[PDB]
DNA sequence: TGCTCGATACAATAGGCC
DNA sequence: TATTGTATCGAGCA
DNA sequence: TGCTCGATACAATAGGCC
DNA sequence: TATTGTATCGAGCA
């Protein structure tokens, strides 16, 4: 019941910390903020424009907003980060490529329309950390421009309040509707979005289904990273999705099927959920096929941020 | 620099957990409280009835207050504590025996008279977890507490606000006049210490110092636990402590020198400082010689909880 | 290339921080003399007292099952863990108390039962008056002499095998040979070489256990031998004993009806530390059969087999 | 008393380790050797050919004869120690300048004459790769070496064995009838030294001594390096001794009482025993007066290495 | 239908590295 | 991290 | 000088983490 | 990466 809402929580701000002042800052913000209605995740991955995997301290979803702790370089529990300039919008800490490589399971979202506000420890660093009035005052505009978001979007009566037991649940979604890009959906098994399109399914195995109420439109469910049989990528805008093939072969003959197929895909990208590393699948939204070519594979552009949901047949 | 205080805060919430349930409650108290003129300590040791050792994960020493999470059986593994009952003022949660005479080098204090406030994060005990509104009102009802004996404190003009910078600093000691218990005065050395009393010194080396400016009494460095050369105790509440030797001839050689005199010792137990295990000097009070024997021999009663302090000497 | 880990090991080994003060002068001596390297050493072994308590040695040759310990009675030492005591002939002067004992529960701990113990005494009579270098050379030389005896003794039974570093932690020597015994006092450098000396092609094992692929009856099993937070273990001196319980009571009753009916035959690894660089080791206890449940006791262990069968991976 | 003998050896034995094979080297070149007339001392301090205070980790005084270990700059147990080339017999094992400036009293001697022998563990000359037994094999050489030296002095009459009763023994310098360098003879103070050559002294406090039976000679106790008091140097030959003044007054005033002095001095220098640090007096030589002046203060030049000695009167 | 087996999901943790 | 056992659901076969 | 030990500096190893 | 174990420095004292 709630318990799951306690549960979550405590695993949220108990993951081990990659930044000294990591730990303070989040705490403090969601202890002060005490608005419960509002989701957030630490240690949130992201992907920058230079499609290198970055990461943010504190992220609610709903507002689209990012927290990230300024410690510069030199203190870090994890010597497997790097510290660079990016663009405004994005972090300044990053992971290197060769463990990004063995983090691409991992749930991995694009920040383009969000925003990161910076909290800064270290008056003249190296060395001396700021006193805790300046660090109180960062935290404090950071939770009433968070305030002044979530007032936003209740105005504009696209904020939906966050409840454990019916976010994972499909009905909630027929119900509403559809499923929506900004709802950030993620549900726990393939047969669930199936359930969610008319499907009534015990549980399922395939990569794809076809959509029972357009014949157009397949639902997909992609590996969105390389894996042994199949090579595939998505740019941190969230818009292009390549296709390809580890063997060149199966390429070539998936040209025939990608051009004369349905085309449309409706698409949940398979990720680690980020506490207890189990599948889970992401809504990417509604691509439709593009070009197939040999070099480069097939290319998906997203025509849509939502797709219309339906009852059983 | 002001920082100080900002690497203290850090770190104090910044220790490896003991409890899953207690960085939650604990930094959440601090902050929804945040009236840093409030000192406090996280995984404070403290000395039960018994001779064992227990710990509480928030300890504000002004109000002589503590907090502890329960949750009682689970303690994540791997831990060396153990959960049982004890005195209605004193921990859930204690060490083993043998992971006890471990750590006697830790800075361990007396609970006596401190008021210790519990945080209950299960309903159904085992497994369940409770609802956040419900521990939110119990941490809330503690900060109240907290608050209110902060002004019954502040009313009563027995206030003293925190600060990082004097704290260490002899010469505050000095204008301030005594060195209390309530006071909670630990000192980062044994020059230091000395230097409160009337002393120049720049370094000393030796366990025992003469009072400049009283010949009845000797400022004493003592480890209060068993170590190489001797073997002392200190009772729980913080009343008796008992002197030895391992060699039994220099107990008996230091008999006649304990019944001659000083019949006084101020105490300064050597502990390791809770941050940064380095050595530091915690005043345990104005003590005196009650006994001589063999086994326990020495006994000092502690007749005083104040001592007045003093100028250098020239 | 890579004779330089006999250097390294020699080196080390003679290189430990002394626990005496003629320790050092007499190993390396004893060494140097022998010129033998055929024969691995061990120095500052730990051994398993009758009296329960830990005790060590200054020198060991594991191959002979043959001990060399410098007699300097009592005070010679200054500021360590160690103390003089009087034991059984065969068994060392020296010890740790039991209070440090159980702090070095994981340090790998050997049976010393048929094992014969050479003392050098170095002091003619007491107060750390030394004896002249003659008859300490005198017994060093007939130490060494019976040493090369035993060695002779061995070699003759072709019983002997010569020491190699890049062999010896190798499973496929093993699996070659194709038995593991005690006489050739084996351990290994984890859980997955232990698994793939009986025919398993395991890349890594996490798992506190795995069945004999070609011995329905048999299990491998490597168990902590000493008490942890999940598991009370014990082992006799003699290591002929070997007691499993675990800390709770729920847990327990769980797993006796398993054990009753479960296989009956455990070969045991038992998890030790590195005597150089502090990583875990397995080392062959033996193979044990199940010889009774007590249930506040635990399960009972008897020691069977002194040597097991390996085999090629399936 | 021959326990002295063994405490003596385990405390040579037993120093702080410099080097990460040292032990190892020594220990077998001592136990093998096995010959305990032979004196030998560990981690002996030697001045160069310049200035720069060098030590030997294995020396046989009467033989003169020296045995350093190359592993080469890094396995340091001690940072200040550095690493260099110098003259043919010389070691390569240095000690900084300022941290040499602490070791000012230490016993600290002239190699000119005498022959070093280095183990080389890593590589040797010709270029060949080594471990273990070549390293036993250079050692056997060496210990060969030792002997054959030993046998050359012993069969030319000039060996004279190893006793350390009464080594230290006024008595059996003034029965022997000289004190010469090659016996290497140090005392344990300044009353014994003085009792050598007549005196009935049972304490004595004083920076020198008038000969009693040579008025031209005065035994003198020197501090050979610089302290409050004095400015005071000896040539690594050990040639030569010079001797100034902190104060140039003091100096200039002591100028005509070396002119007009006793102009020969028989030079005792005070320096620390390598086992327990206690000031002893170790023999430098029989020198005379040569110059003088107020820029670089007196200079004595050795004119004889071997000095009579006399019954109390 | 009832059995055998294989792919997938998932929990558990020694080993090695920081 | 990387590896493996255990539990589960479905495909395949008799 | 010569001795004694707390404070300090730095290597060795225990712990956290993936 | 954080804590513990070992060696060195140096003020105070006889």
């Amino acid at each position: 019941a709630s318990s799951d809402l306690t549960d979550y929580v405590i695993r949220q701000l108990g993951r081990t910390k990659n930044k000294r002042y990591e730990a303070y800052v989040v705490s403090r913000i969601i202890h002060l903020l005490n608005d419960f209605t509002l989701k957030f995740v630490t240690q949130q991955f992201v992907r920058l424009s230079n499609k290198k995997i970055a990461l943010t301290d504190l992220y609610f979803p709903q507002l689209g907003i990012h927290i990230e702790v300024d410690e510069g370089h030199h203190f870090l529990r994890n010597s497997k980060m790097e510290y660079s300039l990016n663009q405004i919008d994005e972090p300044l800490y990053s992971i290197s490529q060769t463990e990004s490589d063995a983090m691409r399971e991992e749930d991995i979202i694009s920040i383009t329309g969000h925003k990161i506000f910076r909290v800064n420890v270290f008056k003249n660093q190296e060395g001396q950390p700021q006193n805790l009035e300046n660090i109180h005052q960062q935290i404090d505009k950071i939770i009433e421009e968070i305030k002044t978001a979530k007032n936003k979007l209740i105005e504009a009566s696209t904020f939906k309040e966050w409840n454990i037991e019916t976010e994972y649940n499909p009905q909630t979604y027929i119900d509403l509707g559809r499923i929506s890009l900004a709802d950030n959906v993620v549900l726990k098994t393939t047969k669930d979005v199936c359930n969610c399109f008319g499907y009534s399914y015990k549980n399922y195995q395939r990569g794809g289904a076809l959509h029972p109420y357009k014949k157009d439109t397949l639902i997909w469910f992609p590996r969105l990273y390389e894996n042994k049989d199949w090579i595939n990528t998505i740019s941190p805008d969230g818009l292009t999705i390549t296709e390809k093939s580890t063997d060149e072969t199966i390429t070539l003959k998936k040209l025939e099927e990608w051009k004369n197929g349905p085309q449309k895909r409706i698409v949940f990208a398979r990720v680690k959920d980020n506490l207890s590393s189990r599948a889970m699948y992401r809504f990417m939204g509604l691509y439709e096929f593009q070009k197939a070519d040999l070099k480069d594979g097939a290319v998906w552009k997203r025509v849509k941020s939502e797709v219309q949901t339906y009852s059983p047949k």
